[PDB]
């Protein structure tokens, strides 16, 4: 059994500038020798090359979606942007049905989601659009529950988004900031229900740090070293001390996040008839008209503003169609990406598809444990390899990305070095079994964890990702894109390429 392994170094991209560049500064003997001894190239992992607006940096969802589809996969950010551009956004039956619900039943419209222009999980402009739509539709009570970013944008940039939103509110003549919470709580994806609950109780019970002024809230949190991403779920109150608004029975909610991994948990908390993760309390809200900007999960009992579209014949499906055994493996943080997103937005495994989930460390932030669970993932996978069970493997090492999001150089360097020690063990074990490895990344991040002035850089970058095919005697094209990865693997696998995969094998 000669396995072909797709190894994704999450957040590992190529950048000449070495300042604050953890990828370039890390000692990567393994990665370096493979780059030197095998055919390599780089791929466009951002902008139109991956289905996003030009200039928009990539991410795990976009990257893994494109990597597995073998075609340029059109993304939500782009599609919704166009909807707003073409005057289609205001015509959305779901947005309107939700607005009709509050007016007809005299309830309130709640708007929550990532408050920034990161463009990864949402865009603050989409919120402005909903607000103007709400005003246009004559919806009296509209409340904003903002989730502070700091991960897709500057670590202490909330004030400007809050400031701009307030200005927009005044201008549209509708809306009220009710709560402010760090995406660390309201947008968790690691089933850390303790985090989720904090966000939930602030929004439904007005429990959490209280302020009259949204900006005084952020100021106070900064004062305690707590920045945007980790801001404690707080409540904005009126002059009489009462919360500006809590989510109640028959209210409508429009979750304006278009990325699913970090939206399913809080969405389930609000819509699940029987929720057990934790006790929502007897007076928790029911009969909520819940709207998801895009599809999150079958579990969320709500509606979908922008319906999803099938992604047929992705690598996972082609591999399955030809009777091959495939294994998806990664630790928690990137488990959703190597499965759901890699499978083209599919939850169910394909026949013949095995998945291994290795739990990420129990640390608040990963700069605290840069090697994360890389070694366990590696150990786990090395065993599978000895077993001779899989024809195809899709491995994702989360470290470069996960610890690079801390905006810290030394821990990210360690992160990269840990992954390298691991990368060598895996590629060396695959070559020994006669297989071949495709070493790559889904986008940048670790290549820049410090701003030119040395401040923490906590988000992705727009640089190109590396590509190494451990097969002597071949040449790789140069202007490729992620959507070319699937075709290359199939080529290596000698499996035929489906017409759906409009990508092109990198092998000359
Ligand atoms: O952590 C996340 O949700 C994003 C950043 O907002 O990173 P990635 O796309 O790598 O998952
Ligand atoms: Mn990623
Ligand atoms: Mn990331």
């Amino acid at each position: 059994k000669k396995p072909v392994a797709l190894i994704i170094l999450d957040g590992f991209a190529l950048r000449d500038e070495t300042y604050g560049n953890a990828v370039a500064q890390a000692n990567k003997p393994n990665f370096d020798r493979y780059w030197n001894e095998y055919p390599h190239t780089t791929l466009k992992a951002c902008g139109e090359a991956v289905g996003l607006p030009e200039g928009q940096m990539g991410n795990s969802e976009v990257g893994h979606l494109n990597i597995g589809a073998g075609r340029i996969v059109y993304q939500s950010l782009t599609r919704i942007n166009i909807a707003i551009r073409e005057g289609e956004f205001d015509r959305n039956e779901t947005f309107l049905a939700a607005m009709n619900h509050v007016k007809q039943h005299g309830t309130s419209l709640h708007l929550f989601g990532l408050l920034s222009d990161g463009g990864v999980h949402s865009h603050i402009h989409h919120l402005y659009a909903l607000l103007r739509l709400a005003a246009k539709e004559g919806v009296k009570r509209v409340y904003i529950h903002g989730f502070l970013d700091g991960r897709d944008v500057g670590p202490q940039t909330a004030p400007q988004y809050i400031k701009e939103l307030q200005e927009k509110i005044k201008e549209y003549g509708v809306g009220e900031i009710a709560t402010l919470s760090g995406r660390y709580y309201s947008m968790d994806r690691d089933k850390r229900w303790d985090r989720v609950e904090k966000a939930y109780r602030a929004m439904v019970y007005g429990e959490g740090p209280t302020y009259r002024d949204p900006l005084e809230c952020i100021e106070d949190s900064y004062k305690h070293g707590i920045y945007d991403e980790f801001v404690l779920p707080s409540v904005i109150v009126r002059e009489d001390g009462r919360p500006v608004a809590t989510i109640q029975d028959n209210d409508a909610i429009i979750f304006y996040n278009f990325r699913p991994d970090r939206a399913i948990q809080i969405s389930n908390t609000f819509t699940n008839e029987d929720f057990r993760e934790f006790d929502r309390g007897p007076k928790h809200p029911k009969h909520l008209f819940f709207v998801c900007l895009t599809h999150f999960s079958e579990t969320v009992a709500g509606y979908v503003a922008f319906k999803p579209t099938n992604l047929d014949n992705t690598i996972g499906e082609v591999l399955s169609q030809h009777g091959l055994r495939q294994l998806r493996i990664a630790e928690t943080e990137k488990y959703p990406h190597v499965t759901f997103f890699m499978s083209g937005g599919r939850e169910e495994e394909f026949p013949g598809e095995d998945r291994i989930l290795i739990n990420s460390p129990k640390v608040p932030t990963y700069d605290l444990k840069p090697e994360m669970s890389a070694y366990e993932v590696t150990d786990a996978l090395l065993k599978e390899i000895e077993a001779d069970k899989y024809d195809a493997i899709i491995l994702n090492y989360a470290n470069p990305d996960m610890v690079g999001h801390s905006g810290k150089l030394e821990p990210t360097i360690k992160a990269v070095e840990a992954v390298d020690e691991c990368l060598g063990k895996v590629v060396d074990a695959i070559l020994a079994k006669g297989g071949i490895a495709i070493i790559t990344a889904d986008h940048g991040n670790a290549d820049e964890v410090l701003t030119p002035d040395g401040k923490p850089q906590t988000a992705h970058t727009t640089n190109p990702v590396p590509v190494i095919v451990t097969k002597k005697g071949i040449k790789l094209r140069d202007g490729g894109i992620l959507g070319d990865l699937a075709p290359t693997m199939l080529d290596l696998l000698g499996l035929p390429q489906p017409k759906e995969m409009t990508g092109k094998s990198l092998i000359v």
